[PDB]
């Protein structure tokens, strides 16, 4: 029938109690699962929220138990992670033709590049060519822009690949992709396999191969599982590598810009710089020297986390500013600055909020007076501002900026990187009353710009500001248990994602869930059969301009009513989320 083709891989939706044993669950991919830790993520208070985030953060470094999916710690993944570097240090040798790209959708490839700096970094402090570059759906503005829709084409995946491996003799193609889902990236892993003379493809994510994405891409003749599945044969003969823990879920059910995203330095991050730090010793990577630095990122979170109780405060006043009609800024410098950037830039997908709502700055890259002038004006008693800075930056620029915000503004906690004995000038700095002094140890660094300081720091930058910003939006009920329900379908992931919500809320068929969310999509348009056959880039083309889709179409399921009913009952009621969960009850 009309449609058939297009929903075939969508599993049926289960009777109630039968979620587990009809295998339903089980195909789940860890990536979108629900995170049982935060079942209840929309009744935590403050407090709550940061533990259970630091919990699901800590999942990254737990171990495998005895049948079971492999870990970071797993001796498969470390041993896979050891190859690799060994690869990484081939090019490294020879670096007259060689290049290595690290390519990835939204956060992946946010986090790509990144990573491709602090090495470009790391290979000038010695006077060595920049060998490393990043690859980021939708071109390079994609870095600091919330631009979902651009991870949907393998061609372009490809093209961009063509355009940076030129007339390189060497390439190491590093696709991430956390849910092993984006088609930018699998057309890339696939193009690599099929000139292997030239091209080297290591796959990153944290789904096993067989929760690899498996729907079509329709620029594309094999599914990303595929893809995948042939890259893992070529691994026995060192041709390809698939490296992909699982991590567990998102405390944000499928919000992969959370430990995806932080699970990619981490993972990255320690095999890049174990194969740098050990070529010039002339030594092999070696499992240890991994761990070294898995355990240091292992602390980082330990310490990072125990500044709970203020980390916690600072998301109870963003949320504040928020709930009034205020605006959050997030200022910091070099790559904080920008991590800052890249948080704030989430918050507009990722919770439907405008680009006002959390905005990220580095010393979007405006200069001491600029800020002064420009953006300082806008400020207001009921905003927050959040300083984001090590002690070995430049604190006259800072204390300036504090001092000029402090006159428009009170609401302004602070994030402080500092190695231990470093002290905060002026102790009458209590224009931070309350900071957030992270303080770190003394470790042992042979290389140039003290790398494990810079990777440190980002992460627990990172985790502080994904936990604030999200619980600070939590805090103001758009979460749905932990489900972000009314989500803006801007790609198939998020089609899909949608169309599984719907089956899990409202417990009913796959041929009405998804009857009800193209009607939502189409409305004012009937359901025709050329509809119900579009491939489904038309659907989200569509539903990517529209507002509320997704609860409109639950109300229509749970109400077993039209959609003119429904739109009617939404604008009945007080607010989105009190007519979806009193339609829920
Ligand atoms: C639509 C459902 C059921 O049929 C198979 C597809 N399922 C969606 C899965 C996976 N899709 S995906 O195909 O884009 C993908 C595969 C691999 C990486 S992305 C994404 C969303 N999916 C999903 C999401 C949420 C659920 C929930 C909502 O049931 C819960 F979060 F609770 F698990 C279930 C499945
Ligand atoms: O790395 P993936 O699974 O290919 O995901 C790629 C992107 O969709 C993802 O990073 C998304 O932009 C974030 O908003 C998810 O929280």
């Amino acid at each position: 029938m009309p449609g058939t083709k297009r929903f075939q891989h969508v599993i049926e939706t289960p009777e109630p109690g039968k979620w587990e044993l009809s295998g339903y669950e089980a195909a789940v991919p860890i990536t979108e699962k629900s995170n049982p830790l935060t079942q209840d993520l929309d009744k935590a208070d403050a407090e709550n929220i940061v533990r259970l985030l630091g919990q699901c953060d800590a999942e990254i470094f737990q171990e495998e138990g005895q049948s079971t999916y492999q870990r970071l710690y797993s001796e498969s993944i470390l041993t896979t992670m050891v190859q690799v570097a060994g690869k990484v240090q081939e090019v490294l040798k020879e670096p007259d033709g060689g290049l290595v790209v690290l390519s990835g959708g939204g956060t992946s490839g946010r986090m790509a590049f990144l990573m491709s700096v602090s090495f470009n970094q790391l290979m000038k402090g010695l006077g060595q060519k920049p060998l490393y570059t990043y690859l980021i759906a939708g071109g390079d503005r994609s870095v600091v822009a919330s631009r979902e829709g651009t991870e949907d084409s393998a061609l372009h995946g490809i093209e961009e690949l063509k355009k940076v491996a030129a007339g390189k003799k060497r390439v190491i193609v590093i696709g991430i992709s956390v849910g092993l889902s984006a088609p930018f990236v699998a057309g890339q892993m696939d193009c690599c396999m099929n000139n292997t003379a030239v091209f080297l493809p290591v796959l990153v994510g944290f789904n096993p191969v067989s929760m690899a994405r498996n729907d079509p891409i329709e620029d594309w003749s094999s599914t990303f599982r595929q893809v995948a599945e042939r890259m893992q044969k070529m691994q026995e003969k060192q041709k390809a590598f698939v490296l992909n823990p699982a991590i567990g879920p998102e405390g944000l059910s499928g919000s992969s810009r959370m430990k995806g995203g932080s699970a990619t330095k981490i993972l990255l991050e320690t095999l890049l710089l174990a194969a740098h730090k050990t070529v010039d010793q002339g030594i092999a990577a070696s499992q240890r020297c991994l761990l070294e630095i898995l355990r240091t990122f292992e602390r980082a979170h330990q310490v990072t986390y125990s500044q709970s109780p203020k980390i916690a405060t600072l998301m109870k006043s963003v949320s504040t500013s928020l709930e009034k009609k205020g605006h959050v800024y997030l200022v910091g410098w070099q790559t904080l600055g920008i991590i800052a950037i890249m948080d704030g830039v989430e918050c507009i997908h990722t919770f439907g909020a405008d680009f006002r709502d959390v905005r990220g700055f580095l010393i979007f890259t405006f200069s001491q007076e600029d800020f002064l002038t420009s953006i300082l004006p806008s400020l207001t008693e009921i905003d927050t501002v959040v300083f984001i800075f090590t002690l070995d930056d430049n604190l006259t620029e800072v204390q300036t900026i504090v001092e000029q915000v402090k006159e428009k503004t009170n609401h302004i906690q602070a994030l402080a990187h500092s190695t231990v004995g470093q002290t905060l000038p002026i102790p009458l700095k209590k224009l931070f009353p309350s900071i957030i002094s992270i303080t770190w140890p003394l470790l042992f660094f042979e290389y140039e710009g003290n790398f494990i300081q810079k990777f440190q720091r980002e992460l627990s930058t990172k985790w502080v500001l994904n936990t604030v910003s999200t619980g600070a939006h939590v805090l103001l009920g758009k979460i749905l248990q932990n489900h972000m329900l009314d989500l803006r379908i801007s790609n198939s992931k998020l089609f899909w994602r949608a169309l599984a919500m719907l089956q899990r809320f409202s417990g009913q068929s796959k041929a009405r869930c998804i009857e009800s969310l193209l009607r939502a999509i189409h409305f004012p348009q009937p359901l025709s059969d050329d509809i119900r056959a579009a491939p489904i880039s038309c659907h989200v083309q569509v539903a990517h301009e529209k507002e509320q889709v997704i609860p409109i179409a639950l109300l229509s399921l749970l109400f077993r009513c039209s959609i003119t009913e429904a739109q009617a009952h939404l604008a009945a009621a007080p607010s989105v989320c009190e007519a979806v969960r009193s339609a829920l009850a």
